[PDB]
This record gives structure tokens, C-alpha cells and sequence, in this order.
């Protein structure tokens, strides 16, 4: 069998730094092996480092490969990781190239920097790319100018990286941008992707899904969106945009998810798609606050999310796969919440088929 519940992926030493996981990531190489990585809050020295596990067996089993290693700053290699694949060639790194991108930051959290290192034979050596973009002090509060979150995809010629931005710190105290390049090395000007005319909105956590119709996905969880629930004066709804070009959703409408039974999920959402459940698939969106996962199989009209019990627990940007050679098949990956986390955060997954969850 393929599917399995609560598999533990790691679990870390007890004098870890709070939350000493979070911000799970998984990816699938065309060769069938998948890697995955987190934020690993090991006591510094050595600078923080990204883990890299394998599994061969679909993510039953799991062993650590790899480290990828801040070898430019001396700071650390410290939030946010992503992992992706290239699905063509860009400059001297071809189709297959493994990126992992994140943020590299010293211990004081003076500085954010977000790289791209790259892979070249899947995932067990690691070599620094370039720099994309450079930030303010990693916190999360208005005025300051960090970034975040980096997020990979491939459209036509261009790779484009999104991510979350506080350096129009007198307009916008979070807003969603992108940069994009063609070699891997020299990245655009910064685009705006979604922003916000009220100064103390923080749309963040950018991720994208293509669709059968050629349109594109984008989600977010929407800081100081509209509408928070009782005793509560702020929140991060999940929110949501489709164009048919995926530099473009700045002009787009949004839109917010709410399942057919009233439910809002709110927080750190993640998105696939998989060609799963008709002409149009089902689009999948996890949020951090919830342990359902949200499906929509209408190419994204409002009208039509639908929520389902799985057996992953709720996570902090609890992250999902789709698995290529069986689009039945999802992986909800995650470690834990957000500090303080008491000591109890792993590094965890479940595979689950959608066939049988969405009854
Ligand atoms: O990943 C570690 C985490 O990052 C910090 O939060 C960043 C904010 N998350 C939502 C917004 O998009 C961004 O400003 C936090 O301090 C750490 O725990
Ligand atoms: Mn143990
Ligand atoms: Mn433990
Ligand atoms: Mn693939
Ligand atoms: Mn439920
Ligand atoms: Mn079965």
C-alpha cells in the first residue's frame, strides 16, 4: 500500500531552540525519490543549516542525506526553506537541478536575505546560486523591513520566485512581491503581487498552482482581511486570486475561501493541484489553524470548496504533494506550531488518497 498516517520524519534533540522544527517542506524528483526539509533550530555554533531527508519508499521510511549550509554570510541558513525541481533548464543548470531557497539570517534576527543553492545530483550536495533579495530584522511587526517565504514555479522562460515584503515600510506593513530570472543568477526588478491600501494589512505566504485551464492559483492568508471572527479585532483569513499570467495577479480579483458548511480557514496556506477528480482536478489548500484540508474541483469558483477530514494534525504552513504517477495519492506534511511549542513539535506526514477522504 501507498498510504500511511502519522509517519514521524524527525524528532528533535530536547535542547533545540523553541519551536526546534517548524516550516515543512516536501518535493518529488521525476525520478520517483522524495526529499524534504524544515527549519532545524539546533544551538548555534554551528550556523543553522537546512536538513535534507530521502525517502525511496513514497515516504514510509526516511533518512537524512544532507545539509544545505549558509556558505556565503556566516549567519545560518534559518527560515523558510523551499524545495523545488527544475522542470527546464535555466543557464548551466538543466532540468532536474534540485533548488532549496530560504532565508538566511544571523542569530540576532538583525538581517533577512533569501538565496537559491542548488543540487546538481539530487539532493546530496549542495552549492550556492545566488541572492535575491535583502531585508530589515526578522520580525514580524510593522515598520521594520524584513523578508519571507520564498515560493519556486516555473512560467514559459522564466523562473519566478515569490515572497513576502516589508521594505515599503511607510505604505504597506506586509505586502506580496515577485522577481523573476532566466539564468538563475542575475533576478528582475521587484514586482508587486497583491497589496493592500490599508497600511496594517499583512497579506503574506505566497504559493501557486496551475490549472487545466491555463490559469493559475495564487494563495495567501490575508493579515487584517475583513471581517474577524468574535473577540478577535485582527486575523489571517485565506484569501485567494486566478490569472491566466501568473506575474500578474496584482490586478486580479480576490477572493475568499469559505467551505459550503461556513467554514473560514485562516492562516499560512498551502496549494496544489492534481489532475485527480475530473476534466478539472481538485485544487488542494491546507491552512495553519485547521487539520481539514479544502478542495475545489470548479477551477476555483467561490462557490464550490469542500472540506475533508484527514488524519495529519494541524500545523504551522502545513505543506502538501501530489505524487505524479498517482494523482489519487497526497502527502499533508508538517512540524508543528508556532513557539511556543513546548517542546512537543516533529517533523511528520501522512499520504492519503483523495478517492477515499473526499466521501
Ligand atoms: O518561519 C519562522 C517564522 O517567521 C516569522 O514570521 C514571518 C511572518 N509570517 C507571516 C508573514 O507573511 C510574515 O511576516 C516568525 O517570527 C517566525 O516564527
Ligand atoms: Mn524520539
Ligand atoms: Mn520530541
Ligand atoms: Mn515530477
Ligand atoms: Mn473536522
Ligand atoms: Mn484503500
Amino acid at each position: 500500500g501507498k498510504t500511511f498516517s502519522n509517519v514521524e520524519i524527525f524528532d528533535p534533540p530536547t535542547n533545540y531552540r523553541d519551536p526546534q522544527v517548524l516550516y515543512a517542506r516536501p518535493l518529488e524528483l521525476s525520478d520517483g525519490t522524495l526529499l524534504g526539509t524544515w527549519e532545524n533550530y539546533s544551538p548555534e555554533p554551528p550556523n543553522v543549516w537546512f536538513p535534507i531527508v530521502k525517502s525511496k519508499d513514497g515516504g514510509k521510511t526516511w533518512k537524512e542525506i544532507s545539509k544545505v549550509k549558509d556558505t556565503q554570510n556566516n549567519w545560518g541558513l534559518r527560515y523558510q526553506p523551499q524545495l523545488y525541481e527544475l522542470p527546464r533548464a535555466f543557464g548551466k543548470y538543466p532540468k532536474g537541478t534540485v533548488l532549496c531557497s530560504g532565508s538566511s539570517i544571523p542569530s540576532d534576527l538583525s538581517e533577512t536575505l533569501i538565496e537559491v543553492y542548488a543540487s546538481r545530483d539530487k539532493g546530496y550536495t549542495w552549492e550556492f546560486v545566488s541572492h535575491v533579495a535583502l531585508g530589515g530584522e526578522a520580525l514580524p511587526n510593522p515598520g521594520l523591513t524584513p523578508v519571507w517565504e520564498p515560493f519556486l514555479m516555473t512560467y514559459k522562460e522564466k523562473l519566478i520566485l515569490y515572497y513576502s515584503d516589508q521594505r515599503d515600510n511607510a505604505t504597506h506593513s506586509q505586502k506580496l512581491v515577485h522577481q523573476t530570472t532566466t539564468d538563475l543568477k542575475k533576478w528582475s526588478k521587484v514586482v508587486d503581487d497583491t497589496k493592500y491600501a490599508n497600511y496594517y494589512a499583512r497579506p503574506g505566504m505566497p504559493t501557486v498552482a496551475k490549472l487545466p485551464n491555463n490559469e493559475y492559483i495564487y494563495v495567501y492568508e490575508y493579515g487584517g482581511g475583513p471581517n474577524p471572527p468574535a473577540g478577535s479585532d485582527y486575523w489571517f483569513p485565506v484569501y485567494y486570486r486566478l490569472s491566466k499570467d501568473p506575474q500578474k495577479f496584482l490586478n486580479k480579483a480576490h477572493h475568499q475561501i469559505v467551505s459550503n458548511d461556513g467554514t473560514t480557514p485562516a492562516g499560512s496556506p498551502y496549494v496544489v493541484w492534481t489532475p485527480y477528480g475530473g476534466k478539472n482536478g481538485t485544487i488542494v489548500v491546507s491552512c495553519g489553524t485547521r487539520s481539514e484540508i479544502f478542495t475545489n474541483q470548479a477551477l476555483g469558483d467561490a462557490s464550490a470548496w469542500k472540506k475533508w477530514d484527514v488524519p495529519q494534525p494541524t500545523a504551522y504552513t502545513r505543506s502538501l504533494l501530489t505524487f505524479q504517477k498517482d494523482p489519487d495519492l497526497l502527502m499533508i506534511m508538517g512540524a508543528g506550531i508556532l513557539p511556543p511549542a513546548g517542546g512537543k513539535n516533529t517533523v511528520s506526514a501522512s499520504v492519503v488518497r483523495l478517492s477515499e477522504v473526499m466521501k
